[PDB]
């Protein structure tokens, strides 16, 4: 095993990026989009001994200036000597903390930024290096609290943030090496050369030319004081180009409507300030609007929902962090029934409504609920726009904007016309007739989109009307009349009739065929076993439902790979909707376990 005082260091394959850790047992296989190698080195304040395993020897404590060379901040050390006032301070008495930028941090600085500092060593460079310093010992235990720090330059604040993944940021500069104790302080190696923060989010929006449209939108919504006031927010600030990409018609409606404008702007604000360096993998974040965004990273680029649309990273504000976004994050709450679904996973259903001349129910201000089946439903093809399909699509539009998680047991939904669909709420399922909710509700500005798992088939007549209208149930209808159950299945109720076809009675042995016809009292009990006490649709089974029958004994109703099975027997045609129940076409007659 590894020797004493050995700390594990996670290095990304083919890059300089290292994640210095206190030899943790848990690891993440991939950082952003690339594989990592778990390397090993000495912990802070220890060195290797030749012939001995690990780092047993403890490094002697040297002054804050000398500890710069130890941690590897040679450039920060060199520029300190150039100021000819900071080196005696760092070598002399006291208690200090220096957030020393790495050699790469100085090399990454733009030509104009570096030139201003190196030319005026006594003015610009001295003040810059003093901002990276604190006049007291500040350790990781304090940095993990995420509280602000007072710098050694005009008592200006230093933003310190801690993240659940363990990453600590100093003005959004990732803390590389930490707690490197000195004779007169502590040295911390940081990812970037940090600068003073003077303006808040609102002031930055007011200064930058790229946010002319955003500035106008904030002013129209009255979110000025919110972006001015003290906080810790993250603004995914959209550029003038992001608004330009969106069609005029959509933008002029959202900018005009105060409800949609407030929702649009709240969808670009996050509750807590998050630096780019903090994001190592996918992370679900809730906006002030309420929509869940996935914040990830593709190497060096920040990404929102797998789309690399973050053009500028970490624009530090007094009340937060600003990330320039190339696209507008329009929430569903601002979009019309069309806009939010036209490009979604129900795009095929939307095209069918459009083709049936029902398009204006998706583009308008009408308060409706759209029952749209998934594209996977039409994998075989789409039905032709005819009388049947038109009427069917008409029954997929519900009066009033509804929410599926607020649908109750005996609820009846009115369609655009007069058809009243029944709501069947189950333990883990929610169905409107045969069709069940397959995805989270898409709540629009005026209408909600209900993503369905199948095309809704509204009921046509009673169980008896269904059975008498099909030649396959001639022997079944004849058996039902002999048993005296014609009235029971023709009247209002909640039944699950597992209807055995003509072949089901023909498949019975010559003994059972003549035997079942002979007895009337036993024939009645066999048929009663095929009828259920409550309505159970295919999408409401889930795993296994022990459905009580009119005979008394339970039915083993199960769903496996979209196939309904009653008493381990398959269903040929499931969910045949009736005004008093559901008909499941079976090819075998069911026998009760007892009597």
């Amino acid at each position: 095993q590894h020797g004493p005082n050995v700390c594990a260091v996670q290095k990304v394959i083919g890059t300089n990026r290292k994640y210095f850790t206190n030899c943790k047992q848990w690891y993440q296989r991939k950082i952003c989009g690339k594989s990592t190698v778990i390397s090993y080195e000495c912990c802070p304040g220890y060195e290797k001994v030749p012939g001995e395993k690990g780092c047993p020897a403890a490094l002697p404590l040297s002054n804050l200036y000398e500890t710069l060379g130890v941690v590897g901040s040679t450039t920060t050390q060199l520029y300190t000597d150039r100021t000819e006032k900071l080196r005696p301070e760092m070598e002399g008495p006291g208690s200090f903390t220096i957030f020393a930028p790495s050699n790469e941090a100085w090399a990454s600085l733009p030509a104009e930024v570096l030139d201003s500092l190196v030319s005026n060593v006594n003015i610009e460079l001295l003040n810059a290096l003093r901002y990276h310093m604190v006049g007291r010992r500040v350790l990781t235990d304090e940095l993990k609290h995420g509280m602000t720090l007072t710098s050694m330059y005009q008592n200006s604040n230093i933003q310190i943030h801690h993240y659940p993944n363990g990453i600590v940021t100093v003005n959004c500069a990732r803390l590389l090496k930490a707690d490197h104790h000195a004779t007169n302080g502590v040295v911390h190696l940081i990812d970037k050369v940090i600068s003073t923060i003077t303006n808040n989010i609102q002031q930055i929006i007011e200064i930058e030319d790229t946010f002319e449209t955003l500035r106008a939108a904030v002013a129209a919504s009255g979110l000025n004081t919110m972006l001015e006031g003290n906080g810790q927010y993250t603004l995914l600030a959209p550029t003038n180009e992001a608004f330009e990409k969106i069609p005029s018609e959509t933008l002029n409606r959202i900018l005009g409507d105060p409800e949609a404008l407030r929702d649009l702007l709240n969808n670009h604000i996050l509750k807590s300030a998050m630096c780019a360096e903090a994001i190592v993998a996918g992370l679900s974040v809730e906006t002030l609007e309420g929509t869940t965004l996935e914040v990830g990273c593709s190497g060096d680029m920040l990404t929102i929902n797998g789309k690399a649309i973050i053009s500028n990273k970490d624009i530090l504000a007094t009340n937060g962090v600003i990330h320039y976004i190339d696209e507008l994050l329009i929430p569903d709450s601002a979009k019309t029934l069309f806009e939010l679904a036209a490009e979604s996973d129900v795009s095929t259903a939307i095209d069918l409504f459009r083709q049936a001349g029902l398009g204006n129910h998706l583009s308008g201000s009408e308060r409706l609920t759209l029952l749209a089946p998934l594209n996977s439903v039409f994998k075989d093809g789409t039905p032709p726009i005819d009388a049947h399909t038109r009427n069917l699509l008409r029954n997929h539009i519900i009066k009033d904007q509804l929410a599926s998680k607020y649908l109750y047991h005996g609820q009846t939904l009115e369609t655009l016309g007069g058809k009243k669909l029944r709501v069947f709420v189950y333990r883990n399922s929610l169905c409107i007739e045969n069709s069940c909710i397959a995805a989270h509700d898409k709540r629009g500005r005026y209408g909600t989109l209900f993503t369905m798992d199948r095309v809704l088939t509204p009921p046509m007549g009673t169980v008896m009307d269904v059975l008498k209208g099909d030649n396959r149930f001639s022997m079944l209808v004849a058996a039902i009349q002999s048993a005296g159950l014609t009235e029971t299945l023709n009247r209002e109720g909640v039944y699950t009739v597992f209807a055995p076809t003509n072949e089901a009675f023909r498949a019975l042995p010559p003994r059972e065929r003549s035997r079942l016809l002979g007895d009337a009292k036993e024939l009645a009990n066999i048929l009663k076993y095929h009828i259920g006490d409550e309505i159970l649709v295919s999408g409401g089974i889930g795993a296994l439902v022990r459905l009580k029958s009119l005979q008394g004994d339970k039915l083993e109703v199960s769903l496996k790979n979209n196939v309904v099975s009653v008493n381990k027997e398959p269903v040929a045609e499931p969910d045949i909707m009736a005004t008093n129940g559901v008909v499941h076409v079976i090819t075998n007659v069911l026998q009760p376990p007892a009597n």
